[PDB]
């Protein structure tokens, strides 16, 4: 298990434009295109991201290319953020993947807003951090995924992602 396999489980793979859990147009492995309700606007974002005029449909290779860029962008966002970087640096490799997962789903600014959770994680108070992380819109709207990510922070293992 690793961050790519983890996010592939959590996000799925769909080669045609679809709406995510928030109703936003998305494609591939959880690649958010836009929050606009205009499908035309979403298609324009897709063409710009891929570099060609699509029909709202991409190939698996193209989906995996966006995924590689998006995982890279999540790590980049953590490292340039003054709140997230010290937490990331303090964590082991498995919990680092859990933090990347959160940033992938919600964005750098969203995760940096989890001020009290981040402090508990840096303090390595894993059970307390896990309780605090669940007191969130994030957990309420996507509870099964949030439970997997939180279990990863709590235990430092991949137990939540094995034999699914
Ligand atoms: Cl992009
Ligand atoms: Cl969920
Ligand atoms: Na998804």
């Amino acid at each position: 298990m690793n961050i790519f396999e983890m996010l592939r489980i959590d996000e799925g793979l769909r080669l045609k434009i679809y709406k995510d859990t928030e109703g936003y147009y998305t494609i591939g492995i959880g690649h958010l295109l836009t929050k606009s309700p205009s499908l035309n606007a979403a298609k324009s974002e897709l063409d710009k991201a891929i570099g060609r005029n699509t029909n709202g449909v991409i190939t698996k290779d193209e989906a995996e290319k966006l995924f590689n860029q998006d995982v890279d962008a999540a790590v980049r966002g953590i490292l340039r953020n003054a709140k997230l970087k010290p937490v990331y640096d303090s964590l082991d490799a498995v919990r680092r993947a859990a933090l990347i997962n959160m940033v992938f789903q919600m964005g750098e600014t969203g995760v940096a807003g989890f001020t009290n959770s981040l402090r508990m994680l840096q303090q390595k108070r894993w059970d307390e951090a896990a309780v605090n992380l669940a007191k969130s819109r994030w957990y309420n709207q996507t509870p099964n995924r949030a439970k997997r990510v939180i279990t990863t922070f709590r235990t430092g293992t991949w137990d939540a992602y094995k034999n699914l």
